[PDB]
């Protein structure tokens, strides 16, 4: 089946390498490009970057383009497994490697050769990549999900005093993908006007992920201009908010976060304990239709993650937390900290691991979340992911940036292919399927 | 050939809607998409707009799809036009549309089927895109083309004060494509890192297209932030500069232009005439490496552009003056206004007229640009369009945001498949072929 693996490298929605893998079968070409990564994690798969700080400030990926073509390439060739055994290919690769991060090759050099494979997969059994990856996870049928739209930006990639990181827009409360689209772009699209004359226009420019960044003072702030967009475009009470905090960026040690952390040598007026931290984030909840918050705690403060989610009945989204990691999401699960993973398929580093972290995710009760990664690429495979994995939410961007929009666009499609049988997951997006 | 013919709503990069087609032949699916003007000069192919204000602010593009579905789709396939007769289907479309402008029909309904005929065309006769384009051109050879960033912005949609609008980085000075993407990507780190000290971590948020909009406070500084930059990366000397001045934007009537016209109710202090316009074009091309300028003057100054382009030896960018039409082309032709053309094809509204206008810029002595349009889509048909029609020079984005990465990464995709023969237009990007 597999006649010819190729990598190259392309440049990713920030101006950075990439690889991107063409594979050929009798039926044609496969192509899949990698997002951004880690490379630098304790527990991530981890992206082979060249380091010679001299090309591309140390960003290009020729070594793992290389480990493609002259290693991964040969050996899937000569072992006769076929494209329709991604199970198979994925732990040959893995084998291959031979290192528990992917660390000997690199995760961007596998995940692009597994996502290619899963792409001539479906081509090979005459289906559609979602209704194959489908197939793969034992699901019968499919579902459209509610896309999560990044709209307002504070942590670390702001100038802003917001600790915490991004704000997003569920449409939960409509009646398929297509009115979600509306409803996200034209709460976008009145967000920015309401920003152009309380900011100013510089104020209008857009982040890695198409939102916005303006000098909001405070959290509550975000959460209230985000309202009265929703209320602005007529939509009150069918849009939610979801909340990604990346509270390991302000967590201070012995159960103290800092919300003023992005002031250096501050005076300590903004630095309080894990359950005053939980008691802000549910006056949040009382006061704004918040459904889902992801990272409310640091990736490794147990103890107050479980303690929220037993007082909450919202999502609680792992991902610094459980790094799409089976062993860490086991963990999680044991200690009820969350009830739903965020699924970055290049943190884990192929197909396979992907489905199966979701499905560990599923077994024990939690939600899933297909997330994009910063530096995204006009590759749409997790569109096909989210629908195929039958998860209902996916977070791949505001909708701006055509590395965002080439998701969304491709979600429309398989929406359009499936007419009838075109569920939206809607007030179900937490246990959809 | 042409067996059916379907156009859906997909979302452009700015989050608007816009058309996309899908045309089947026995070869299978072809799929092209319609960029969108932000700002559109007054003589345009008309657009089509639902102009509903409820729905997506008036954005929407049902009815263009609905004239592609409804009227183009049954009309082409009932006349048994072969996607291999560019000409006469581009010819029938326009027929059936039977105004100047596509005003009945739209010029995004028309596009997106004339692209997606072009690309079953060439599928039908087993070649790349760009060698199709470059057969239906009569070019024998194709050459890559410089990439033009548009690194800085002013004008208005900056917020900076800044009247001219695009500051763009060329590396002429490449031996190649992949080293010119590498030079255009390094000194893209550079300026964001030296405006992130300079103006602050928020000024580096981007654009519609990728670039920077800092508070500068003139022109001239922009151009210095530029050569800063190119020295930063270690490559002055191999790159030059070229403008988008979009003077149409601060022309106020008779020959006098307003560098302040983006503060309201101003001193007339900046308010000056063509003449001293041109002037200040001298100064900056004496000081900086300027190779090219664009929309140096009003869409319908015709004196100052003559004069202008008499007086210099650089590049003169028609855009607005020229509107990708050879009815205006060949106005300006006769005024010798200009000695490029600026190719939209939306502007325009078909491949055979797109073609039409580079050929004869070309007959005439001109350079021709390929350009997108500040909406823009994953779509990559310009890409193959540039290296086809043998121009040297692309004006495709920032390299950041992946509607601007997708055409850059195909040109990267095109350099590998043409190997040896890979030819980079260089120092000769006005006149390669
Ligand atoms: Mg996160
Ligand atoms: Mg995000
Ligand atoms: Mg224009
Ligand atoms: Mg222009």
């Amino acid at each position: 089946s597999i006649t010819k693996v190729f990598a190259r490298t392309i440049f990713d929605s920030r101006g950075n390498p990439t690889v991107e893998v063409d594979l050929y079968t009798h039926k044609g070409l496969f192509r899949a490009a990698v997002p951004s990564g880690a490379s630098t994690g304790v527990h991530e798969a981890l992206e082979m970057r060249d380091g010679d700080k001299s090309k591309y400030h140390g960003k290009s990926v020729f070594k793992a383009v290389n480990n493609v073509n002259s290693i991964i390439a040969p050996e899937i060739i000569k072992s006769g497994l076929k494209v329709t055994q991604q199970k198979e290919c994925d732990d040959f690769m893995r084998k291959l490697d031979g290192t528990e991060n992917k660390s000997r090759l690199g995760a961007n050099a596998i995940l692009g050769v597994s996502l290619a494979i899963c792409k001539a997969g479906a081509a090979e059994l005459g289906i559609p990549l979602y209704r194959h990856i489908a197939n793969l996870a034992n699901y019968s049928d499919v579902i459209l999900p509610v896309p999560a739209f990044n709209v307002i930006n504070g942590g670390s990639h702001a100038g802003n005093k917001l600790a915490m990181q991004e704000f997003m827009i569920l449409p939960t409360g409509a009646s398929s993908f297509t009115e979600a689209m509306r409803m996200g772009s034209e709460v976008y699209h009145h967000l920015k006007a309401v920003i152009k004359g309380r900011f100013g226009l510089d104020a209008t420019a857009v982040g890695d992920e198409g939102g916005f960044a303006p000098n909001i003072l405070n959290n509550k702030d975000a959460l209230t201009l985000i309202q009265e967009s929703i209320e602005k475009a007529g939509y009150t009470g069918k849009i939610e908010i979801g909340m990604d905090v990346a509270a390991s960026e302000f967590y201070k040690g012995e159960n103290i976060y800092d919300l003023d952390f992005k002031t250096a040598n501050n005076d300590g007026s903004q630095k309080i304990t894990g359950d005053q931290l939980r008691d802000m984030y549910m006056e949040f909840c009382n006061e704004f239709p918040i459904v889902s918050i992801e990272d409310p705690f640091d990736q490794d403060d147990w103890e107050n993650w479980t303690k929220m989610t037993s007082a909450t009945n919202i999502q609680i989204v792992g991902d610094d937390l459980t790094v799409t990691n089976p062993k860490r999401i086991a963990t999680a699960v044991e200690k009820k900290a969350c009830n739903c993973l965020l699924l970055k398929v290049n943190q884990i580093g192929s197909v396979t691991e992907s489905i199966d972290a979701h499905l560990l995710a599923k077994k024990n009760g939690w939600g899933t979340m297909v997330s994009h990664r910063s530096g995204e690429t006009e590759d749409c495979f997790i569109a096909d992911l989210v629908v195929g994995l039958c998860t209902g939410q996916i977070k791949t961007g505001a909708p701006c940036r055509s590395e965002r929009l080439a998701k969304y666009n491709q979600i429309l499609r398989i929406e359009e292919e499936l007419g009838s049988n075109a569920k939206f997951a809607g007030k179900k997006f937490r246990k959809p399927c």
